[PDB]
RNA sequence: GAGCCCUAGCACAGGUGCUGCAUGGCCGUCGUCAGCUCGUGCCGUGAGGUGUUGGGUUAAGUCCCGCAACGAGCGCAACCCCCG
């Protein structure tokens, strides 16, 4: 239901293209490829989802980010489907640290929206 | 008696005499070449860098694509005149 739904095909990826700080999450090497251990994915999903839940049930807002082409279409769907914002194409330099300045273009976007009709 | 005009005296005028390395103003010139910058972010101990390195395209930093940058300004172009 959980970790049987995950073993679906939704774990193990890379192949000694690894960052060795991620060893605490790794189970073994099946066939040249690192197999991430789901019994510990279990663990972090509970902790992360606890933190997400909390966040939501108090007016919290979560910027979803994923630009790589496998996730592009997923992140937009799920993001619209929660009314949270998403970054999908390029992540622009300073969307956060320069948010003051980048927003000024959201304000331009809507003011150009306003010359549609 | 005030304009006004000559005589002498007083202040002063006059100087195309010097310095264009004391200057203003205006002009030439590189060059109508495609450049030169800024605000915030980010990188760097720092000068500084990114933006404005790359690929394409244009008469052009013109436009596109890309990208720790997102924008903007002086330029380019347009707004002006002539010719068709
Ligand atoms: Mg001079
Ligand atoms: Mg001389």
């Amino acid at each position: 239901v959980k970790e049987l739904l995950e073993a679906g095909v939704h774990f193990g990826h890379e192949r000694k293209r690894w960052n060795p700080k991620f060893a605490r999450y790794i189970y073994a090497e099946r066939n040249g490829i690192h197999i991430i251990d789901l019994q510990k994915t279990m663990e972090e999903l509970e902790r992360t989802f606890r933190f997400i839940e909390d966040l939501a049930m108090r007016g919290g807002t979560i910027l979803f980010v994923g630009t790589k082409k496998q996730a592009q279409d997923i992140v937009r769907m799920e993001a619209e489907r929660a009314g949270m914002p998403y970054v999908n194409q390029r992540w622009l330099g300073g969307m956060l640290t320069n948010f003051k300045t980048i927003s000024q273009r959201v304000h331009r976007l809507e003011e150009l929206e306003a010359l549609f009709a």
